[PDB]
């Protein structure tokens, strides 16, 4: 399968929550993993939403169809800046 | 395949963002590329948004089915002049 490209909700006021998205493949599973190893699944939502972010973190994801997987597709969600 | 024609959200305020949109093919692939050439390709979703436009600026399209690629598509996003 080609990569369902993974996006985000754009820039993330430092303490709130995220959106992750990948895009619709009619006959894909996702997966979503925490590292670029792909061993730590945390989600097999197509829009999984991330909570908490203090920083800017990286997430990844595999759509699956019939069995195979894609090439891994990173996604960041970049915090925005402390207003002092 | 047939083209189907790309669009976008009109004249984009100088510094913000704009979207793209592909015309909806029953069996189609999209993938969204920055080059004339094909060669880079940023994107695999029918209505893929770009960012943080500057300046006037181009983005092709070339809608798959079967495996098969429609003509290059290109498409323009007119940013507005510059608010004195």
């Amino acid at each position: 399968p080609s990569t369902a490209s993974a996006g985000n909700n754009g820039p993330v006021c430092t303490g709130t929550d995220a959106s992750l998205s990948a895009g619709t493949v009619s006959g894909a599973s996702y997966a979503w993993y925490t590292d670029a190893g792909t061993s730590n699944q945390f989600s097999t939502l197509q829009n999984p939403t991330v909570n908490n972010l203090t920083n800017d973190s990286t997430f990844y994801l595999l759509v699956t169809v019939n069995g195979c997987p894609s090439a891994l597709d990173s996604t960041t969600v970049v915090v925005y800046p402390l207003t002092p």
